């Protein structure tokens, strides 16, 4: 049988499964993994798709994009997702990871599907917290948001920010969505002084976008390529791909220009 | 109603139509046309999908790759293909355009829905004729194969190209088919000193990819902006999206080694 992902209401994409591995449901969530010779697995998470054999992309370019932007990360924060493997990459870092979901029931449940899960679970760096006030209170290098969000989620992660500060969170694809886009650049706008888009450059299965918020670190101008070749093991990021993903067409540079501040 | 277009065996994209508005065909080709909710019309030719509301995507980025590499440009060759876009994007050049297909009764079958169709066919410089031979012998400047070529014809059109001309064509998205993209490079390396490829930056919605091969020009080092900030007519290309085009990731940059010339 088969499954099918969302890009439009008008369009749809449909993946071929030779069976379905895992079923678990939570109060709000429900996750179900699948058996795909195009991608070894894929997992469906509430009307959305993950597929394993490409996990590396996002988690590398999103973790590096930060990471090599940056010159020390001590204190980084993720919430709203399950990405264990974002955290994975942000572990060849010298930092520590306050990791937010409450559903563990939910996040455990991928743990055969996160080729590095055990990795990351076992770091002594890697805090696990149901919610944001079980914390315990500091200030962030890097947060993450996993989730397009809304003005108060916006408003409530711009807090726990350092003034030297990266805040990345998701959004959808700019071209195929720029309404939807410019009204994500304009909420981070009404906080911080850089608010640029970018997206997964190649990734061509996924109306997916996203968004580099700061409070002055620029992601070109303070780009550092000694950061960049001295990571191991990456298989996606590289510098021609950090300066490809903030590449816009004139037309969208256009109509975003009063909600991108660079 | 709908209609469907496969990226692969396993994965399909469904693209709801309103209704099929033309179905034109020849001994070798066939055409479909129908009314689309998100792209206005979708032409559906021999599987091979067109949305005529973003038609200058793959017109402009194709026609100033070259365009804008290299000095002067004055005799250009098009040929397998149909689209007429991507003669009038060159035609804001000063230049002469010989636009090469056999089937002339589903070509004049675009007159609705290529928008500058008439304004092409009947510009003095263009040339439209059923095959190669028919032309007037002499060496080009541009040469555009709109479909993968074949080791023989690769090697014909080669023996057609200036010193410094330059060499576009079409081939398969390296993402998901990277053997393909490199075997691709590898009939092109064995007879251009260049041969590179490069995708359309924010184009989640096509599974095709392209290759810019020549005998020395280059299409990062050629680059002349004062010829990109020229056209006032665009509405995606640009240099930032002209160099995006060519990043790898990691991965296939060493896969791509040994075919990949600079």
């Amino acid at each position: 049988m088969w499954i099918t992902q969302e890009i439009t209401p008008y369009l749809r994409k449909e993946y071929t499964i030779e069976a379905k591995l895992l079923d678990v449901r939570s109060e709000h969530n429900i996750l179900e993994i699948f058996k795909s010779k195009d991608f070894g697995e894929i997992a469906m998470l509430n009307r959305q798709l993950l597929f394993k054999n490409f996990l590396h992309i996002e988690s590398e370019l999103l973790a590096h994009m930060g990471g090599c932007t940056k010159k020390e990360l001590k204190e980084v924060l993720i919430v709203d997702g399950f990405d264990l493997e974002l955290a994975h990459q942000l572990f060849k870092y010298d930092t520590h990871i306050d990791f937010v979901q409450a559903d563990e029931k939910i996040l455990d449940s991928f743990i055969s599907f996160f080729p590095h899960f055990h990795e990351v679970k076992n770091n002594k760096n890697f805090t696990h917290a149901k919610q944001l006030l079980d914390l315990d209170i500091k200030k962030y290098d890097l947060i993450f948001c996993l989730q397009e969000p809304d003005i108060h989620r916006i408003d409530g992660l711009k807090r726990m920010l350092k003034e030297d500060g990266v805040f990345i969170s998701v959004a959808k694809h700019p071209l195929l969505e720029h309404v939807s886009m410019q009204n994500a650049l304009k909420n981070m706008g009404g906080v911080f002084s850089v608010a640029m888009p970018f997206v997964a450059p190649l990734r061509i299965l996924s109306n997916k976008g996203y968004i580099y918020a700061s409070f002055k670190t620029h992601p070109l101008k303070d780009l550092m390529t000694p950061k960049i070749e001295a990571l191991t093991s990456v298989r996606y990021y590289n510098e021609d791909i950090h300066r490809a993903a903030f590449a816009l067409p004139k037309n969208l540079q256009e109509v975003f220009k009063d909600n991108i501040k660079s």
